[PDB]
């Protein structure tokens, strides 16, 4: 198609620095919707503020996770059944430890945040459709893990 070589020539830059890019995905998430940070509870502990969050060494490595999982998905732009399996798995963890599947809406937005962030006069209307729409793929196999 031509969204798949939109998604992967987006990606190209933001994936070859995934932490610097996914620490803005959630610094976005967290301004967006703050409720989200207690749901990391290392060593059974909540962080106090959003800043508190990128000084933990399993938070960003849980940055690096979620970077991987969006490489998957590009990866496999033309074939996302492959991935429905392990992604309704993702799903039920999430709910496991809290995520309220309205809450990724917010991730949506906040990916489409740091896209556009990146990208600046490239990220154009038909970038933004391609990435809504895989996004949408992604979510639809996650939210098997609610129950569907
Ligand atoms: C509101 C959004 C999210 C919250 C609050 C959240 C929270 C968590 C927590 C608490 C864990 C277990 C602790 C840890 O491994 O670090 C986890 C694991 C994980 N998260 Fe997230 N998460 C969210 C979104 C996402 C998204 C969108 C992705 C991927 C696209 C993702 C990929 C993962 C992966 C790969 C793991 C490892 C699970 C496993 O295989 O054990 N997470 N997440
Ligand atoms: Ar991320
Ligand atoms: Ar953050
Ligand atoms: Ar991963
Ligand atoms: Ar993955
Ligand atoms: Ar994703
Ligand atoms: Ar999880
Ligand atoms: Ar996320
Ligand atoms: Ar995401
Ligand atoms: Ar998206
Ligand atoms: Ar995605
Ligand atoms: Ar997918
Ligand atoms: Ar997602
Ligand atoms: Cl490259």
């Amino acid at each position: 198609r031509p969204e798949s070589e939109l998604i992967r020539q987006s990606w190209r830059v933001v994936s070859r620095s995934p932490l610097e890019h996914g620490t803005v995905l959630f610094a976005r998430l967290f301004a967006l919707e703050p409720s989200l940070l207690p749901l990391f509870q290392y060593n059974g502990r909540q962080f106090s503020s959003p800043e508190d969050s990128l000084s933990s060494p399993e938070f960003l490595d849980h940055i690096r996770k979620v970077m991987l999982v969006i490489d998957a998905a590009v990866t496999n732009v033309e074939d996302l059944s492959s991935l429905e399996e392990y992604l309704t798995s993702l799903g039920r963890k999430h709910r496991a430890v809290g995520v309220r599947l309205s809450s990724f809406s917010t991730v949506g937005e906040s990916l489409l945040y740091m896209l556009e962030k990146s990208l600046g006069p490239d990220f154009t209307p038909a970038t933004r459709t391609a990435w809504s729409r895989l996004y949408g793929a992604v979510v639809q196999a996650m939210s098997r893990g609610w129950d569907g």
